[PDB]
């Protein structure tokens, strides 16, 4: 009847490790036992209690949303899920009713609620989950990889928004999302994959994951280096994984005419851009990326996991046993000292 949870108990910095009642799954819900769980930048912002989290979180609430778990209990009415199923969780809870949903664009549902943001999450021993947000995992995939499927899906949709095999690529940003992008891009045949990242630690991770070239944009002229690599032609594909305004401008300069751009990173505010010369006169195709395409992106992610071609080990920089060191985990992330952190549960 009791379980450990990482909990945002009240407004302010940080979180508390508490013991609470194991939830009961009601109609259309299942209860999973958590096997592995990982920390998202969203979780960090809730911990730090920034302006966004202030506008969005009602304490008290269990934190976290990336998960690998086992179904232990089914709520009434639930079909198609059985006790013992190995599962992960899609966080967009969609209405099924708006124009976006009815066109099959669930990832931009007009009435979206976010699991672990608008609801209790998964940094706990057990979690209740809407049954329609359950993804069944093949048993071959280890929990430490299965827990990365949400951000891995974001990375898949950014990388694969167009053709990528045999394409030259610039990635700006090698935080966890960008690192996962590198892994996806290399497993999908991109070369050369050029990665721009000012942090020395993350830039070296990008190389271990598989970047063909790395660039420190605080010391090197990104666009000039990219012109050297691509013999003056620019990259076929530009993937923006940093949310830095200057990186957006560099990638739009570095991309080949009529090339393709995917934008995942989110900027501190509005950006000021030369649309005439960089987007219009270059005839670019630009994709904004958010969420995951439900369920095609999850099938793609699942096969890429099973193929063994994603080089994910270098990205998991910290694997903790249970939740006791959550304070240290969140502080290391804040410091930029991380790839992904995984909590492993007994
Ligand atoms: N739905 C979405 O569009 C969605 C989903 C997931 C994440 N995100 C966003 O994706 C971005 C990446 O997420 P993350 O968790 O990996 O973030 P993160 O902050 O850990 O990493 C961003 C990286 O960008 C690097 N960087 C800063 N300035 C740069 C510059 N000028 N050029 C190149 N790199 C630079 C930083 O050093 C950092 O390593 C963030 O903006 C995040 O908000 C968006
Ligand atoms: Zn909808």
């Amino acid at each position: 009847e009791k379980m450990v949870a990482i909990m945002k108990t009240k407004p302010g910095y940080g979180a508390e490790l508490v013991e609470v009642d194991v939830p009961k799954p009601g109609p259309g819900e299942v209860l999973i036992k958590v096997l592995a769980t990982s920390i998202c930048g969203t979780d960090l912002h809730i911990y730090e209690w920034n302006e966004w989290a202030q506008s969005r979180i009602k304490p008290p609430q269990i934190m976290g949303h990336e998960v690998a778990g086992e179904v232990v209990e089914i709520g009434p009415g639930v079909e198609g899920i059985e006790v013992g199923d190995y599962v992960s969780v899609e966080t967009h809870i969609v209405c099924g009713k708006c124009y976006a949903c009815r066109r099959g664009q669930y990832h931009v549902c007009q009435n979206t609620k976010i699991f672990g943001v608008d609801t209790d999450g998964v940094f706990a021993e057990y979690a209740v989950v809407p049954a329609q947000n359950i993804w069944k995992n093949p048993k071959s995939i280890p929990p430490e990889y299965a827990t990365l499927q949400e951000p891995l899906g974001n990375a898949v949709d950014t990388v694969l928004a167009g053709p990528i095999s045999g394409k030259s690529v610039l990635i700006t940003g090698a935080g966890p999302l960008g690192l996962l992008g590198i892994a996806v891009a290399k497993a999908s045949g991109a070369y050369p994959v050029i990665v721009s990242e000012p942090s020395d630690f993350r830039r070296e991770l990008a190389k271990k994951v598989g970047a063909d070239y790395v660039i420190n944009p605080f010391e090197e002229d990104v666009v000039k280096e990219v012109m050297d690599i691509t013999d003056g032609n620019g990259v076929d594909v530009f993937l923006e994984f940093s949310g830095a305004p200057k990186a957006l401008e560099q990638g739009l300069q570095a991309v080949t005419p009529a090339g393709r751009v995917s934008l995942l990173g989110l900027y501190p505010g509005k950006v000021t851009i030369d649309f005439n010369n960089l987007i219009i006169f270059k005839a670019l195709t630009i994709y904004g990326i958010t969420g995951r395409h439900l369920w095609e992106t999850w099938y793609t992610v699942s096969r890429l996991l099973q193929s063994g071609k994603l080089n994910l080990d270098p990205i998991i920089t910290h694997k903790y046993k249970g939740f006791d060191k959550y304070e240290e985990a969140f502080e290391l992330m804040r410091a930029g000292k991380t790839g992904k952190v995984v909590f492993m549960l007994k």
